[PDB]
């Protein structure tokens, strides 16, 4: 139960799952901790050790602001970090099947959180059910978020930008050099993540230094062409210097600002991160991926459009009600505690919150496209409209356009539409199939009947886990043995996609066709 890696021995622990055993190695370090001189730098290789590292508990989460908008509410607190925050957080986790497999496919998980939050130690990210049920090895890693992971002064190796993407990339290399010792096949590595984690997975498809570190990709509710995912390199510099003044760290030697920011206390940087943008939205990515000239050599949209990415199979998908979660973090007349029926003027107020820097005409064009009704006095007309707007603009339409663009360079792609509202979902029912609430199905939590899910949820999670596993091993997300719906390839022309629900599973075409022609062709011009 001790494994010898390239930097020394590590001790794990075994776990009982479904009357079998999984071996967990929680908290293997994969880089020299990025403190002091190393804060804001790319991660550095990890010096050998001759003891036995004890990988028996999750390591520290990375520094980050907590969501304190619904204290005590499980719906928001289940996403808050559940281990000590620290700048010493570059660690990873590995769940291997027991008995040790011999050439197992490796699934590498990248959590979301808008590039400002998240941690690999969340309960819904527990890879033990996947290791037990599909006999894959599951790896997740922590990576720097917010200013600590994405502060950008282009070219300056003191704060080059994209450091958190490089933490991810060094985790992938760790798996390349070391996963053979755990019984895994480095030649069969599938990346999957959700939200900002999905956008990260898509950026690894573009970054040449990641080409050789993984085989396939799975993108849940996210991609790099979402409007919140990448920021221009000049908007990045404006933000790092606005943080510089806010901490009184202003200089004309850019390098001297960095070493000034290197002496400030993480809490001081965290509490100023929010204000480096002129007007915030509940979707703001204050510090995030940029075109840095190293991880990312051009605007991702050019690279996607011109076929400059890793050629491979992708699995891409979204939830029915991506946008609702954000409405109760700032939209007036909205609350998780009533059913949030809003008015036409409340709707228009909501647009100013989510599209603050957008012209009067832009906002009416949004209102005009979403507010001519199949019936004008459904009292929830404007409430549903505002949720669709946020979800279609921020998630569904970027994921559809990514998939279109990706598949027209010849690779197989599969698109799902997740529309089961979980029975354990703590938010009110008007919020529907919320952002992030497919993750528990992917990780196979409903497989554990000890814990509150209907039998129908267990069965739906059982096939999702099988399709995901079959996609990782074989490049094809079919459930073959149980007479399931066949998942058609998503072609650029007909655009078939698969719906995922408890009743049964249907092939449909051209998800949100009218809404996406608005968002992806009209609205970019305004
Ligand atoms: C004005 N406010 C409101 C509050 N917030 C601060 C922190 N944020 C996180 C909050 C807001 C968002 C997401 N829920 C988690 C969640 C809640 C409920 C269900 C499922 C998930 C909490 S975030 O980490 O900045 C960020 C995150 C996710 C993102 C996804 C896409 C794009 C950007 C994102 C940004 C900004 C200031
Ligand atoms: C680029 O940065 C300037 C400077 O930023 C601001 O100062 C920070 C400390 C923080 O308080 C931000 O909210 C400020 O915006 C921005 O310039 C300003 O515009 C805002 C409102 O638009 C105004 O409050 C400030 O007085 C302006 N500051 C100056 C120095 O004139 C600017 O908006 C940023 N954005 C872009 C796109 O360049
Ligand atoms: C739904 O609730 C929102 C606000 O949630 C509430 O906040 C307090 C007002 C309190 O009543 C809590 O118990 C509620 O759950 C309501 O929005 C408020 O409306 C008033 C109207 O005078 C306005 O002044 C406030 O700013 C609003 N609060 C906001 C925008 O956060 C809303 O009216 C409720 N609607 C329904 C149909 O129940
Ligand atoms: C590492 O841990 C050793 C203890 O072994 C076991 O660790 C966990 C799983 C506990 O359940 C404990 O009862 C076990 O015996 C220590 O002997 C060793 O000193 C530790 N090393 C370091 C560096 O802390
Ligand atoms: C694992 O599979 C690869 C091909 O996918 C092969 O080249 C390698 O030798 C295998 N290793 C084993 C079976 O230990
Ligand atoms: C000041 O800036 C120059 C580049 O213009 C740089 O070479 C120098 O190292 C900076 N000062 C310090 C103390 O590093
Ligand atoms: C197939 O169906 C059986 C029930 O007949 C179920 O127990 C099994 O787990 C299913 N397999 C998959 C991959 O869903």
């Amino acid at each position: 139960i001790i494994i010898a890696t390239k930097n020394g021995k590590v001790r794990g622990m075994q776990l009982t799952v479904f009357g079998g055993t999984v071996t967990a190695f929680l908290g293997i370090p994969y880089a020299q901790p990025p403190l002091g001189r190393l804060r804001f730098k790319k991660p550095q290789s990890l010096t050998k050790w001759s003891d036995i590292w004890n990988a028996t508990k999750y390591a520290n989460s990375c520094c980050q602001n907590i969501d304190q908008s619904f204290p005590g509410f499980h719906g928001s607190e289940m996403w808050n970090p559940n281990t000590d925050l620290s700048e010493d957080c570059l660690y990873l986790n590995v769940w291997i099947p027991a008995p040790k497999p011999k050439n197992a496919t490796v699934l590498i998980w990248i959590y979301g959180g808008g590039f400002q939050t998240g941690t690999s130690s969340l309960h819904v990210y527990d890879g033990k059910f996947l290791a037990r049920v599909e006999r894959v090895i599951v790896v997740s890693m922590n990576y720097r978020v917010g200013a600590l992971g994405f502060l950008a002064l282009p070219g300056n190796p003191e704060a080059p930008g994209n450091m958190g993407l490089f933490d991810q990339q060094l985790a992938l290399q760790w798996v390349q050099k070391n996963i053979a010792a755990f019984g895994g096949n480095p030649k069969s590595v599938t990346l999957f993540g959700e939200s900002a984690g999905a956008a990260s997975v898509s950026l690894h498809l573009l970054s040449p230094g990641s080409h050789s570190l993984f085989t396939r990709a799975i993108l849940q509710s996210g991609s790099f062409n979402a409007p919140w995912a990448v920021t221009s390199l000049y908007e990045a510099r404006n933000r790092t210097l606005n943080l510089a003044k806010l901490t009184g760290c202003s200089r004309e030697n850019e390098t001297e600002i960095i070493k000034c920011l290197r002496n400030k206390d993480p809490q001081e940087i965290l509490l100023n991160e929010a204000f480096v943008v002129p007007y915030g939205t509940p979707l703001s990515v204050n510090f995030g991926p940029t075109v840095d000239g190293d991880f990312l050599t051009d605007m991702p949209d050019i690279l996607l459009e011109l076929g400059q990415f890793k050629k491979t199979q992708i699995l891409v998908g979204v939830n029915k009600d991506e946008g609702t979660a954000f409405l109760v973090y700032g939209a007036p007349g909205f609350s998780k505690d009533n059913n949030s029926i809003i008015t036409r003027k409340e709707f228009q107020e909501g647009l100013k919150i989510f599209f603050p820097g957008v012209s009067e005409f832009g906002k009416e064009s949004i209102l005009f496209h979403y507010t001519d009704w199949v019936d004008d006095q459904r009292p929830e007309n404007y409430r549903e409209a505002l949720g669709d707007v946020v979800g279609d603009y921020n998630f569904i339409c970027p994921a559809l356009e990514f998939t279109k663009k990706f598949s027209e360079w010849g690779n197989n792609a599969f698109f799902y539409y997740f529309e089961h509202r979980s029975s354990k979902l703590p938010w009110p029912e008007w919020m529907g199939v919320m952002h992030g609430y497919e993750i528990e199905f992917v990780f196979g939590l409903p497989l554990e009947r000890r814990d509150q899910y209907t039998k129908a949820e267990e069965i739906l999670s059982r096939s999702i886990v099988k399709r995901w596993a079959n996609f990782a091993k074989y490049g094809n997300p079919q459930e073959t043995q149980n007479q399931s719906t066949s998942w058609p390839v998503f072609k650029s022309t007909e655009q078939k996609y698969l719906t995922l629900n408890t009743e049964s599973t249907r092939i449909m075409t051209k998800l949100r066709a009218q809404q996406c022609r608005f968002w992806t062709s009209f609205f970019p011009k305004v």
